[PDB]
């Protein structure tokens, strides 16, 4: 019953600070991806930096046709107080909803209670496509905040693999073997292995290792932009102007 | 039962292409962290790119005091043929062991059989500390290779949080609020909140949000290096050199 | 529900290095017998000798209307590398498919996990006729290759038995008592025992032991050819021409 | 618990036409191997041909240190009548005992009731070593007699494999690749594979496929004798002196 | 579960040395009573004496409209061998069938496995009328043969009692109180007891004990012939003619 | 459990018109056999004639060291009333006790409730030796009185078999093959069968059929006297002396 | 279901010495009440005295429209014998039937087996009205005979209560407070209580305690007759004319 | 669990309007019998008449060494109000305690809840001796008051039966057969039957029916007084002096 990559997102009605919605239907029916992420508790500092990081990247997620939804065991009233504090003290509207899960119904159903806290959810991330299918899951602990630019690279890389019918190498678009190359799924039969090594259609190392470069310069560079922002020392910290 | 952040890694004897070892004992004995990661099948191309990416970073993992161990349902024989092919055809030695799990016993024990494949493990990652405790868990799918520099960032940041007694903000060491600043865990009582507010000893936005910058230049530059490697187009591609 | 002589081969879809097929239907509806045989692991040396042995005798099986199909817990990728290696280094194509059973689904269903290995199948043999019925079952251990010419003698003897409505004596067609004689099924009633004895139709030792010699010379000599190949020192060892 | 290769032969007291004995203890205490084989019913003609075939080879089994013991659901009285009939009519004394199993207690325990007959046992074979471990198992049907010379070859090849620490290739001692060579068990680690590739102590095709020729002339000629006898038309048939 | 007097004989298909029959329908359809009796084993000497005694009395059973069917755990092959031996060596043909019950299916259904032997049935007798109803059941042990003249008396006595609507006194037709008299079933009410005491219809000791003599001279002399044959030392012994 | 030949008589305390006793202890502890028999109901006419038959035969049972105990569902009060009535109207004392079993505890324990009556026991017979072991069981119906002389023959013959180490042929001591001969237990092994035929100690038909005449003339004539009494017309009927 | 006052008498078919009847149907269909009473065993002396006492009051029961049925575990034959003996030796015919309950089926259903006897029913009384409803239940022990005139007082007093819609005081018709007075069912509401004490319709001690004298002289004398009979020493004892 | 004649009264702690007592120990300890009797509800008219009737016979019960104790589901407060109303309005002190059983705990344990009322207890009577064994149980309904003189007769008759070792006939001491005669327990064995009929110590009708007159003239007249009081039309009704 615990959610697995390849499964449809568990059917459920949830309460947010925007209202009552059905997952994943509410996002499927709009042909949108969504990223559901959880944090241990409202007003906790790592969780605040993470809400700000998501909010700075809102436009980036909207350009990929991805919506954001948060999750904690706090009240809708705590969610509203907290979003008002972020907008007033750091100067950033949190435009996306947070799910209010006080009895841990959503937390338990998605397996978000681990051994570090009996009461507060882990830093779970569920990347869910427009078919409502779980494509990737990450579990960060209390003491460590997420690298949000990796969540963007994942959705970007996944959307390209879907459209170009390709697999995505390690560290794409900066793969040490094939750089921005995308991988052709390997042959699973003797006939297909022979047809692959005879066609000369694709660069190869092997019958099992064929790739080409069918991603646009724009898609490659947008994906590299996300990691560049992750590696850049910030221009001006938001604590200075606060 | 399913492995969770904060639990000791489940006791098990596993067969690797280096021999039989007890997890997590084999690494705890040595005071070493370990990253156990899994891949669907030997000789699959994304998996090849990930093994090369890990092997390129072996030395970076060793300096942090982290050992690596792979996991698929292939035989020790398939593991030895595959590693010799990567060394011969790519010029890269895989120095770390791979667990062989032909009946999916380790796969089932670690819940690495997700819904994309009935027979092959997901791209799972378990980051385990020198005490044998699960600290973080990632689940990438078949079609998407991992960003290994993020795994390095995770270990660096966690080891930093452990020794400096701090929580790590989103996108550390490039957080948009506090940059390379590290967070003081928040008050949990009225007296702690009043004492925090009054002390003046730490930069703060609120009783809940206090930080400082105790990380050495070398600690920060090290984390910065990992993300710069993640963001830069490689100098030359390994497919060209062969 | 574990498999027994006289039972229909268990209904199942299996993945091979030729594609996905339904057993036993794929062979039944072509009007063909199949020998399903299993080996512990791809690249293992006794297993190589046995693939080479089966391949050498491929024409002999096709003359009997028998298809061959292998099984190990290895990937479809390991099968392709393994067969490629045998063809290139020994100089023999393996023309017949191998089932890939990485999670042991097919192994457990056919009882091929014995006590020498928790992970790898015994050297199992299921001889299945054109109706889809198990006719014979052999189980060899890891340390001992099969005598494939006995599998030829068994199919040939069963097919004669079926065709001429006879039973086949020990060591046919070199039985010490009746040589190339085939055996009449014994009477099961007083009346049939009396009739058989007042008959003079067949050579008898007794009302329960009647036989004739209705096998063609071709069929006797073909069966004896299998055994002579088994007894004969080879003219040149394939290791030499490599 | 249906018996498996590498398991201890199930503990049991059985009644034979020589008396009550405990298996496997009665053969283990003598440092003797035993072949337990079963037949459907006393006085059936294939079964008769098989007892004569075993009896003629009895001396061959004795020289290997193998004892024989039969099995049907018939009474000790039927066993005595049948053996006295064979000795009188065919001129061959059956020297080895037969288990009498009227309620099918031993048949059920050993799983020897298959779907050709509700009431009569298949032609099962259990090759058990001097430590009482099941080493090989064969299941022949009602309509097909055994090739007894294969059972001598299995035992000879197993005792060679045990005492020379070797695995036996397909169709030994007439293997098409290495003839009478015995296979050195493959490496299961990177270190062991490189050490074997470097030592040049054995002929090899591969780090996984090393062999030598340590079986004596007598060992090889003995095995070839079994297969030669299986291949040759008998010098004169026994039915002639009825 | 265990069969009782007044119950239909359990529905079953049995295999005999005359072929396959349903009990009790095979006899019910012919209008025939039957006696099913069991013996421990073919070729056992008390069992031989019983078959010979039953054969001797076969005409007597047939005249009563009674067929005989035997039962043991031996094969049809043992049944034909034994009956052949009885005919050649004692000069007596066994005309009736014997059930073959090698897995004790019939024996266990009929409760014929007692504690003298785990594998061989007792000397059970089932007397079944033409409606297929069990009328009487006897159980003799291994060491003691049946008095077959008592089974003829039981059948004759039941048939007389059935047609005359009478009950049959101890030791009929030589009862010490009423001789060859048959008993009127007693009154079960006050009125019936008053009516019997008043009628004058029957010789009475009591309202509960009335009898008349409605059996024919022939019926009584038939029953005396059975007991006469039982008491008299045979004129010549059949061992003398062997 | 339902009682079986070769088992110890079920342990049970019973009430009789002589007092409370344990079975079979009451008779074992005196070194005495017993015949336990059951009748449907006190005052029923067939049951009356059977009590009279047993009483007349009482001295014959005493001479064999056999005690008699009856059984019905009636009261100890009904037993005394019934025995007094038999004594006054037939002039025959019933010397042996009757068990009272009003709730059918004894009836259900000994399986004496068959399908002819839900409330009254069949005419059951249990012949129990001085070790308290059941040697024979008879089940006569409501409508048919027992032949009590066959119960004396059974006990006499069991005691001779026991005392002489012999088995007793059909209809002893008037067996058609060997007359008053007793049978030697058959050989159960090849060596015993060979030694049996080498001996010449016994008249044989066969290695399986040997006999001698070891019973005294007095034992034979006593046995024949029982059957002669059974076959004799009574000299004067007890109803005539009412 | 242990029977309760106010419940319908349990549906059952019972056998008596008059034939087979359905309770309570057989009485309900006549508009008759019935007293079913049980005794431990026929021929027991208290039981004899109770049967005479009931018989003696038969016509009083007939005048009240009440029939009588007895119950013991003895047979119908013991019932007839016993009723004959009472009539012959005491000069009182028992007109009413007795249920025969040999396997204690009726005894168990009605809970008549208490702890003085494991095998004989208590002296139980079920007073059942013309609707088949249990109205009163009495349980006397083995050693104490009933006072039958109290059972007459119960049926008389219930019929007056049902008919005149009244309750009956203790010791009616000689109650110390209101004598032959019958009680008005009390108010169960405040309105009824106030209404009762206003109307002056009835003699009263209290709103809860109201009574009148609606029973006829004849019904009161009858009830006084039953208790006068219970109190008076009989002039002529029945033993004195036996 | 439900209480039976011959069983010890169930162990229980009860609360009464005199305090908390253990039953039956509180009456066993004093060597006293007790009559536990129940009534539906305090203030109900029939129940009032029964309490008055017990209270007026209190002296008689104390002479027999019998204590009285009531039971209803009313509270102790209701018991005290009720007893005080009876004493003030009828002039009769209730000296004995009443059990308060408001959750039906006693009522349920004693089976006092029948189908006439779901909430109120029937008119149960438990007569319990100085060993605390139940000797007699009576169940009267709501609409009908008890005849208390009969409870007196029962205790007297039982006490006499016990000390004179005798059974008590129907309607003692006015039995129609033997008047105040008491009954010798019947013989239960043949020897006891014929000794009884040979002794001549007892007046007899039968071996089963013996009696004498060992009860004192006082004992008989005291028992007869109880029944005379029951039969007497009252001198002065207590309502005429309320």
């Amino acid at each position: 019953s615990i959610p697995l990559i390849g499964e449809r997102f568990p059917e459920m009605e949830v309460t947010t600070d925007h209202g009552v919605i059905k997952l994943p239907d509410h996002y499927v029916s709009q042909g949108k991806w969504f990223v559901l992420f959880s944090h241990p508790a409202d007003f906790t500092p790592v969780s605040t930096t993470e809400f700000v990081s998501f909010a700075r990247r809102y436009e980036d997620f909207q350009r990929l046709g991805v919506d954001l939804i948060g999750l904690s065991v706090d009240s809708v009233f705590s969610h509203i107080k907290w979003k008002e504090w972020i907008e007033r003290h750091i100067g950033v509207r949190i435009p996306f909803p947070i799910i209010a899960d006080p009895q841990g119904t959503v937390a338990r159903r998605l397996g978000l209670l681990h051994a570090e806290s009996a009461t507060h959810t882990v830093r779970g991330v569920f990347i869910v496509d427009a078919r409502g299918v779980i494509r990737t899951m990450l579990y960060y602990p209390m003491e460590l905040g997420r690298l949000v630019d990796e969540i963007l690279r994942i959705v970007k890389a996944l959307k390209l693999g879907d459209s170009l019918k390709r697999a995505v190498p390690a560290d794409w678009p900066n793969n040490e073997i094939i750089g921005e190359g995308l991988i052709v799924p390997p042959p699973t039969t003797e006939d297909q292995a022979r047809a692959r090594m005879e066609s000369g259609q694709y660069r190869s190392l092997d019958w099992a290792f064929s790739w080409d470069t069918p991603a646009s310069r724009d898609d490659v560079e947008e994906a590299r932009r996300y990691l560049r922002r992750a590696a850049e020392k910030p221009a001006k910290l938001l604590y200075e102007e606060a």
